[PDB]
């Protein structure tokens, strides 16, 4: 839709392509910024690093992505062509409860967020295509609430599935890197049905690329060969847009990852880049104060992101195509 | 809408009044079911229960309030001219926590109520106006959600709000009465806004009639001349169609209430007659067989919503006046 349309722009750069940085993290920000103190830190120092982080890289990303609980101060205090996306989903899982079901932040609505800037709506969705049906008949119910609330309020949903199983605990484990492949592939295939109204896809490469022949430095998993076919699998598996998201792996893997899916043939529309392009701030802005972290940024971290750009316009693919 | 128009004209008779069966009650009548015999109450007891009453019934009703947990083979059951309404929120809320928070069916989006052929989604909400708004924004923010997802599934969204004061834990008390009409009155004003795309209000009238001068064989807490108001202020209130909830209140008095509603003035568009009306047939079904309940049904049955009918012909206004 020509809303829809207009708002994914404002979400890309000039070739077409998202590059959207993500900086929605909440609990997880704050154990990183525990061990340079390593005592409680403040919502204060939380939003502030937000802001600084928001202030000195969006004038180099097509966007960002935060968080309505501590990133609305960035968010104002962002750039003017950068865009933004803001997520919807409360934070973590149950490590009590079964089936890591998903819940929107209980003090928003996608109207409430489209009244504060967003030009998109993202979720994150825990998903296992191998879960009993009654715990994937609610995360399914979900994402249409969420696919139909959007519609209404003409604003894109960018649903993010993270992959797991109840079976293999440990994510990065050789057993699970064995089964990325249907994990991922399927929820996409699932959730690109009309009946979930959904605009992008925000999923992990197909494979886990620690075990790729070329690229592992203990077990192999898959050859170039095998792997180079599961990303064309990934490409063929949905006729939506797609972006990749790094998930803490390095800015430089993930940059080789970029470069490995093209050449594979994968017309991905673009990136998400969290941890992999701010986090060495975290530590500059703790132990050594706030125009410390302002410099860091205008440097390493300026870099990272351009490094990124500059792999991105040579990798990825217009999300119009 | 277009639509959501010609899906209200499915709930309403041709004369444009709302005459609902309310028969979406779950643990309530599981209960029921079980003081007729101390023991347990079957799946698919329930199931043909509600079906049997559906079948009978709603030969003499506009549409039927029905629940997707135990009201789906009823829902197929029904007469043809009978409008359907699906109830999506959890029944009850917990006792432990505070707020009365809203939740919805774990297994159900407004999409998959209209693809079970719901011409309409019912929503209960306890609100209290002047709760604290930590409560109250996330009661907002809900009902901001479910009316989003019900235009973008082009479907009518009907919001019934049954009111509280935790500060007076009777309702039925005088205290309770004083507060009652702006209670009300006010939490229609707040849903009447567009941002809540309400389409219809399930709402109680705006005074306890029980101290209504000339009514109150107890103690007044209005004269007819203040109650008037109550009604007059109640139908301003909103610009939406509104039905009222009969409340677990008499047969007797509800229908006396009618007739001082349409004198006072209001413009109410029907009424949502609850389990008052069936009740009786529950007994019969179990100690006195399945033909002996279907005769209750067409004598008793047919007799206490005949009656209903014929003061709201003689008294309500039409949805589309």
């Amino acid at each position: 839709s020509n809303q829809k349309i207009a708002s994914i722009e404002q979400l890309s750069n000039n070739e077409g392509i998202i590059s959207a940085l993500a900086f929605d993290q909440r609990g997880a920000l704050k154990r990183m910024m525990a061990k340079h103190q390593t005592e409680e830190p403040t919502v204060a120092q939380i939003e502030q690093l937000k802001v600084l982080v928001a202030e000195e890289l969006t004038q180099y990303a097509s966007s960002i992505l935060l968080d309505p609980e501590y990133g609305l101060p960035a968010s104002d205090a962002r750039n003017k062509d950068c865009g933004l996306l803001l997520a919807y989903e409360k934070t973590g899982y149950d490590v009590n409860a079964k089936g890591r079901l998903p819940d929107c932040l209980v003090e928003w609505s996608a109207k409430r967020l489209k009244e504060q800037g967003a030009n998109a709506v993202k979720f994150l969705l825990y998903y296992d295509v191998d879960d009993a049906e009654e715990i994937n008949i609610q995360k399914k119910a979900y994402i249409e609430r969420i696919g139909s609330e959007c519609v209404a309020e003409d604003i894109p949903f960018f649903l993010e599935v993270l992959t797991y199983d109840d079976n293999i605990p440990d994510n990065g484990s050789v057993e699970f890197a064995k089964v990325k492949p249907r994990k991922v592939n399927e929820a996409m295939k699932l959730f690109s049905e009309p009946r979930f109204n959904v605009d992008v896809l925000k999923v992990e490469v197909p494979v886990n690329m620690k075990y790729v022949e070329g690229f592992a430095e203990g077990e192999v998993v898959y050859t170039k060969e095998e792997a180079a076919q599961h990303f064309k699998d990934q490409d063929a598996a949905t006729h939506l847009p797609y972006i990749y998201l790094s998930a803490g792996v390095s800015a430089e893997l993930f940059q080789e990852t970029l470069k490995f899916a093209h050449e594979a043939g994968a017309k991905f529309n673009g990136v998400l880049c969290g941890r992999a392009t701010w986090s060495g701030a975290v530590q500059v802005y703790i132990e050594q104060g706030e125009d410390a972290a302002r410099e860091w940024l205008r440097t390493t971290g300026f870099k990272n992101i351009d490094d990124l750009n500059k792999v991105l316009k040579d990798t990825a693919t217009s999300w119009k195509q």
